[PDB]
């Protein structure tokens, strides 16, 4: 059951205009419009704010007050309906920003919802298909259905009882002071929503809970409705969207091949709108928007992931890339640590857009995902970021309040992507066309029988349809056919920092108060074995670290050197037990077909690795501290020296005069510290 | 690991040409055009034979010892140019076998003589790439088949043994290339008879990939029954499945379970009859369509449909001759007129040379079977004039008994033409907003110039159809009940998900009827005659429920002497159909009460459960009053005339296995019961 503020709810009815849809604003502008075309003058906004709350009756006799008895009320108003439709129905109703999201928490809390609306069944059931939330309600109760409508309870009663529940089982949603009364006097758990006008004293008395707007109802609501899990490989994504757009700065391996998959998953109950990705790669920008969707291939399952609601950008366009750090609530920087300096401008100038901005997207703060595979990553971004707005702004005061405005998280990445070459894109490019070809042979409508339709609506339906099937038919062989980008592994779970409140309720997210723990497990467990293991792999004459697993000595020393690792951190970090154990397996399942990922690139700077306090020597001191077999770590090390010595031709004086100095540096016994260089010196001379 | 007959089998090495797609007749084909417009002399079928599964560098030293880079260039020209047009030529079976293997976590690859360009042109236009982890060419290899150097690489690339890998194979040469790395060899024949050479040197042999298939399948396990949100496979099989009525039951229920299939592979096309012309253009327009389950707000998208006319004669042919499985989901008043239409099909499936087609009958009475192969037999007999092929037919095919529990409904006509109307205008709008690939990025300016006008022609078909992203076509509102009950025979069943093999069908068919098709009825028309057009909003009302409840303790009871060894299941049967009901918002009353006198009859759902109740001396005072209702409706909302019904009436309870004086009695007490709801 839900639990609202201690109160078990097992029902929800809303108002729709005001409520659920912005239409008494549509109503305000239609209004103003429709009297400058037929009178010539507007109608003040300060008579239509009266008029919120009167009848039709009393509205026409204020504007026979103030622009004169023969003023053609009537004619401006059924104008103004005609324009509310007729943009209604092109442009689609306007849905006030949190109610998707809502309805689906509500929804998913098994609440069966209804609608309690002032309107006509026919209008009331277009508007509700038009918006696409008709799914979400059971039954539509409308006030040309009820004896007595509002301020009367019998319209929410009605709606309560086709539910099966008592009014004081349902949430009320409603905006006016007459729908209000009406919730209020029915006994249900009234929710009043300001629109337009301030509610008045009396109203906020009667009214249970006041919001601002539905954003507001939604985030006490997030604290009644639980986070969901950690998302399985081939769970769906949300059907629902909200109104919320998202920003993916570098569509790259991690970016396309991870970030859209996390983005796409969400909260589970909605999906960002749009996601918007930027690239230089314009074979890859022009390819996406032509299908209007990609695809992730997971390797290990076959299965191909579709990543919808797309929308890729050019890096270097300013109009596109203001648009995205404008419109976009999260952006997550995908990009290499040699274009930060260079990419850092093109974020100055967008968080200087959107501090000069006045939009309703751009007075919420916005959170950025870190996304770089660096230790000091935001130290490094946050100081290229402070010179680039101090560079456009020149005032040191509108720099700061930038920096300290947003949220700014570091984040650990485990999944290993590989992003499709331009030469394999265009060989997918002309097969699919080719498919395209062979689709739109084939292509080159009669509507017969009474049915229950008229000859007019019959016709009309023909016109229709045909033109529906001229647009669609094309695009049917969509449906088992995908653009495939890129080939990604099976990890999950992305770490961030705890402090952006937009990260509270993603569910393929992992907060923690200090990033400092997993980085140290990322550094240790992960990085460290790689690095050990290429070491291995290119002495023993392997070019990928993927055939390199195909030799039995290789496969079994990577799986002896992780053991080694995990039991040592299990006791310095015993509260990420769990996460050691999932990423391990990670690890080994990814190590096994990387034939596309070099021994070299992870193999880079050894003597750096081999320092005291990094991704080998550190591992050895802790599992030395605590009694832990250290062989195949002792190995590692001598691997290092010796990779180091034969491929990048470095002196062997100089890798002993590095080993020492590390061992000293180390928390060890003086016993203890002598005997690792006598073994480990040894090992290097046999290699 | 995946225990084929007992063995370990950790890989599967697949061969590419005439063991996955029949490109080995091609290239037959394609090597004598070749040689007819270049050397002039054919070349023999000896040289050929002997080519099969043979390097195209091997292949060219065989060709000095009898007499090749400008025929073979012009030969694959001609194959690749006719896999454009015609596609990639799939072996039937191959996706369904390459699915089990990877979800059973071997570790799959290819091993083709054939070059790396033209193996993963292929691979990728049939879309089976996607399966292997690595694959191994002619091009990488030293010394090529029949050597097993290839099939070692492939192996040892995999990081298996080759002793540990399953092998497929067409040719000889390819077989010893198998058998010398030491493999578990399995052959297919596809163009050489295999020699007895050949068939010592395999382990396993089959004559199509198909029979391999069904043979992998009983170590396969099968998996369970879906939840309500589970994804339908991604990879599509060969065979096709018919819908015979695409209606509430046909397009909102048996669409899931054939779209679920057995999980590994799904259906390439679903055809489905129906002669609403606007929902029949609706499907075929967007290209799919949606069932709406309104509990959990999930709009489930059903694809690869194909929508077509019931009186159109070719196209119900085509749907009984390419289809594995056909489900008949027409109303009892529609039985006689179909029956001469599936007659053509299955006498036109007999003329024809596939399989033994599994007929699925869902009709809601007591009885369903009998009445369907009645009409069938009449109907062929009728054409064919011959006993001999008619019972031959009968007796071919698999005809199963069903149990449908879903509540479904369809959307009507009126609600159709709003949506689209209503979609219409926002498609209008979409054409309004849509009103050059720069930077050599790894490419040559002649490639990045053809890839513009892919990419520009693409854009200008798909644009349009963006907006199908977010925009679904809702034509049916279900309910989130999953299992389907059908009665064992078919092999074929016992690998479907959503199916559930049950003996006695016809015990269960009996409760169905009385239980919860009965009660829904009688609730229906009580619910209607107070104002009701929801059953959910109607099971609100508490003299609603309390019928419900009333009529379910009078069936059961009845019931419960009738069948004494289900009297345990029936609380758990009756509940189970309360819950269904209470929360069907979306179902009209309309619909479960359609068709008052066929539910009125002696043998059905209302005056079956009276005259069990009369015999033994139960309560039947509730049920009386719903088949009063029953009447009522009948002359009230569908205007039937009074005199029509007590015809009917009298001519029912004079069919009833009951005494004259309980015949008279209950005549009476109806008839009087009838004249007090309308007084
Ligand atoms: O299909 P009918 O007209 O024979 O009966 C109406 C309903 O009882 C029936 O459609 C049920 O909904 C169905 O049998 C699922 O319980
Ligand atoms: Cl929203
Ligand atoms: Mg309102
Ligand atoms: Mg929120
Ligand atoms: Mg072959």
């Amino acid at each position: 059951v839900l639990i609202f503020h201690g109160k078990p709810v097992h029902g929800a009815i809303f108002d729709m205009d005001g409520t659920m849809f912005d239409t008494e604003r549509l109503r305000f502008q239609t209004l103003q419009q429709a009297s400058q075309e037929l009178i010539g003058q507007e109608f003040s906004h300060e008579y239509l704010m009266q008029c919120l709350g009167l009848s039709a009756t009393t509205a026409e006799k204020l504007a026979q007050r103030l622009y004169g008895v023969d003023v053609p009320y009537k004619e401006i108003r059924k104008r103004a309906d005609e324009m509310e439709l007729e943009h209604i129905r092109k442009h689609g109703v306007p849905i006030k920003k949190g109610l998707v999201q809502v309805l689906e928490r509500l929804r998913k809390s098994g609440l069966r919802m209804a609608v309690a609306t002032s309107s006509r069944r026919a209008i009331a059931e277009e508007y509700l298909i038009n918006a696409n939330v008709y799914k979400f309600f059971d039954v539509i109760t409308c006030g040309d259905e009820v004896e007595q409508g509002k301020p009367h309870p019998e319209i929410f009663l009605k709606a309560a009882s086709q539910l099966h529940l008592d009014a004081n089982q349902c949430l009320m949603f409603e905006d006016s002071e007459n729908g209000l009364t009406s919730a209020h006097t029915s006994k249900g758990l009234t929710i009043l929503l300001k629109d337009i006008k301030e509610p008045n004293d009396e109203m906020l008395e009667k009214a249970h809970f006041y919001y601002d707007q539905m954003y507001d109802f939604l985030t006490d609501l997030d604290q009644f409705i639980p986070v969901m899990d950690m998302p399985e490989m081939q769970e769906p994504f949300p059907q629902s969207l909200n109104q919320l757009t998202v920003g993916i700065h570098g569509f790259g391996a991690i970016g396309g091949g991870y970030i859209a998959q996390i983005l796409s998953h969400w909260d589970g109950y909605t999906k960002p709108k749009r996601i918007i990705a930027s690239t230089r790669n314009s074979l890859f920008r022009e390819a996406v928007n032509a299908f209007g969707t990609y695809s992730i291939r997971y390797g290990q399952f076959s299965y191909d992931e579709r990543i919808e609601n797309m929308s890729i950008v050019d890096s270097d366009n300013e109009q596109q890339m203001l648009e995205m750090y404008t419109h976009s609530s999260l952006i997550a920087l995908c990009l290499p640590e040699q274009a930060i300096e260079s990419e850092s401008k093109i974020i100055a100038k967008g968080l200087y857009a959107r501090f000069n901005s006045q939009l309703e997207t751009c007075i919420e703060p916005l959170t950025f995902l870190i996304i770089l595979a660096k230790v000091g990553a935001k130290y490094l971004v946050m100081k290229h970021l402070k010179e680039a707005l101090l560079e456009l702004t020149n005032d040191e005061d509108v720099t700061e309040h930038i920096l300290k405005e947003h949220y700014f998280c570091d984040t650990v990445v485990n999944r290993m992507v590989s992003k499709l070459s331009n030469q394999n894109l265009y060989r997918q490019l002309r097969i699919k066309h080719n498919f395209l070809e062979q689709h739109l042979e084939d292509v080159e409508i009669e509507i017969e029988d009474c049915n229950k339709l008229t000859p007019d609506q019959l016709n009309q339906a023909s016109i229709y349809v045909d033109n529906m099937r001229r647009n669609f038919q094309p695009g049917h062989i969509l449906q088992s056919m995908d653009l495939i980008l890129f080939h990604s592994e099976t990890d999950m779970p992305i770490y961030v920092e705890k402090g952006s409140p937009l990260l509270e309720k993603l569910r393929q997210v992992v907060l923690v108060d200090q990033i400092t723990d997993i980085q140290l497990i990322k550094n240790r467990l992960w990085n460290g074995v790689h690095a050990m293991l290429a070491w291995y792999a290119s002495l023993m004459g392997y070019e990928s670290i993927g055939v390199a697993m195909g030799d039995h000595l290789v496969k079994a020393f990577a799986e002896n050197l992780i053991a080694e690792v995990k039991q040592g951190l299990a006791i310095v970090l015993p509260n990420y037990a769990k996460d050691l154990d999932r990423m391990s397996q990670s690890f080994l399942d990814s190590c096994e077909y990387a034939f596309k990922d070099p021994c070299q690139r992870v193999a880079r700077d050894p003597l750096r690795k081999l320092n005291h306090n990094e991704r080998v020597m550190a591992s050895i001191a802790v599992n030395i501290r605590h009694d832990l077999p250290y062989k195949n770590l002792l190995k590692g090390a001598a691997l290092g020296y010796a990779y180091a010595i034969q491929f990048l031709e470095i002196e062997e004086t100089k890798a002993v005069e590095h080993l020492q100095q590390q061992i000293q540096n180390l928390d060890l016994s003086t016993a203890q510290r002598r005997q690792l260089e006598a073994e480990l010196v040894q090992l290097i001379q046999y290699l």
